[PDB]
């Protein structure tokens, strides 16, 4: 809280939107998905060899540039607008963002740097990076997290190449929207990408996983994106999302300046597919620097399988903390945010379990119970008091609550 942040040696002035917390600082710049050894770097180094070695095998395929070392502050406009993003959209709101002000952000999704790439004239690449939200706290939440972004675009005679009379056919047209493509696509043009698309994604969970997956796509929605769908993978008896992907918006590619060509994206998360394919049960664990935990991916070479060994669990201590909220002033993603501050990764989750309104006072009441949980060994109950006592202050102070407990 001030009047100027700075930020990997830029200065941001501050205004209504801004509500980046010191403890986010501390993470940007630490770009696990480039530490050598880490879990997320492995599956990333993996992700590319895939797309090295078709590149080399098959005649067809691109060369995907990568990109992993881009900064993450990107403006507004790189985040939401370039890809068609309503001004009005639920994603947009301060609450689920890191803002440094109303036009620079802590990017939310690799998709931020789609437009960028395409205009700097790039058929096909990869952009690999941590993205930034507030969100809820939970062993499959934290505020930092990874993503890589694919990108592939295809001109009509690439598209065609393999039809008999491929140049009659064509990319265009203008008809109407359906639930099956946009409105100046080709269905001929349209089931050719998806094919491509889902065939290259269904090759790389072969890569990653072996034959044995179960997967299945899931009709979806986004504004840059048409058809979308989400590739999910049945893992502990639970159909899992893992990435989201489609026809790129023909708006979106014509407005970065490539007019001729039809594409395809795809954005997945590696926390999720590292979580899934090492067993790894808590996101905390990519924070931690416990070598139980890190000696185990330090592999000879990239395809050498990882047999992730569970360290211990741990128990918890419960803690509920009640309040009444400020009188027409709070956001449960701020309290959220202290908690992380003053918690770190000593808490595993809060749940909001209990809200009304007290009639004479008119004020809104909030109950969360927090679970405290640390990866690396028991707490005390001692040390959790006093944790939660200085939350317990802290949220009096900074959010405006009245202590109710």
């Amino acid at each position: 809280p001030g009047s100027v942040v700075e930020l990997l040696g830029k200065s941001y002035p501050q205004d209504d939107h801004s509500n980046l917390t010191r403890k986010v600082l501390t993470r940007v710049g630490r770009n696990l998905h480039n530490q050598q050894h880490h879990p997320l770097w492995l599956i990333k180094e993996r992700v590319k060899e895939h797309f090295y070695k078709q590149y080399v095998g098959r005649f067809g395929t691109p060369l995907f540039s990568v990109y992993d070392n881009l900064s993450p502050v990107v403006t507004t406009w790189q985040n939401f607008d370039s890809l068609l993003i309503p001004a009005d959209h639920p994603s947009r709101k301060k609450g689920d963002n890191y803002y440094l002000n109303r036009t620079h952000m802590l990017r939310a999704h690799t998709s931020a740097h789609q437009w960028d790439l395409l205009h700097a004239g790039l058929d096909a690449f990869l952009v690999v990076g941590d993205v930034y939200r507030r969100d809820q706290i939970d062993s499959q939440h934290y505020p930092i997290f990874h993503q890589l972004e694919a990108v592939r675009l295809f001109s009509k005679h690439e598209l065609f190449a393999g039809i008999k009379d491929g140049e009659s056919l064509q990319l265009f047209e203008q008809s109407s929207r359906s639930a099956h493509k946009q409105e100046t696509h080709t269905m001929e043009a349209v089931k050719l990408v998806e094919f491509d698309l889902k065939q290259t994604l269904t090759r790389l969970m072969a890569h990653l996983f072996g034959d044995e997956l179960e997967i299945r796509w899931v009709d979806c929605y986004f504004p840059f994106t048409h058809p979308s769908f989400e590739m999910e993978i049945n893992f502990h008896g639970e159909w899992l999302e893992v990435l989201g992907c489609g026809v790129m918006e023909q708006q979106l590619v014509n407005s970065a300046g490539a007019q001729d060509r039809i594409g395809w994206a795809f954005g997945l998360g590696l926390e999720r597919l590292a979580m899934i394919l090492y067993d790894i049960p808590d996101i905390r664990l990519f924070w931690c620097e416990d070598e139980r935990f890190l000696k185990q991916f330090c592999v000879s070479n990239i395809n050498q399988k990882v047999k992730f060994q569970p360290l211990s669990k741990y128990p918890a201590v419960i803690n509920d903390i009640s309040f009444w909220l400020p009188s027409e002033n709070y956001a449960e993603n701020d309290f959220y945010d202290l908690v992380r501050t003053i918690g770190g990764d000593l808490v595993e989750k809060v749940d909001l379990i209990d809200k009304f309104v007290h009639p004479k006072t008119h004020k809104t009441s909030h109950c969360y119970r927090i679970t405290y949980r640390h990866m690396e060994r028991t707490l005390s109950q001692r040390e959790v008091r006093h944790i939660h006592q200085a939350l317990q202050e802290a949220a009096v102070q900074l959010l405006g609550v009245e202590g109710r407990f």
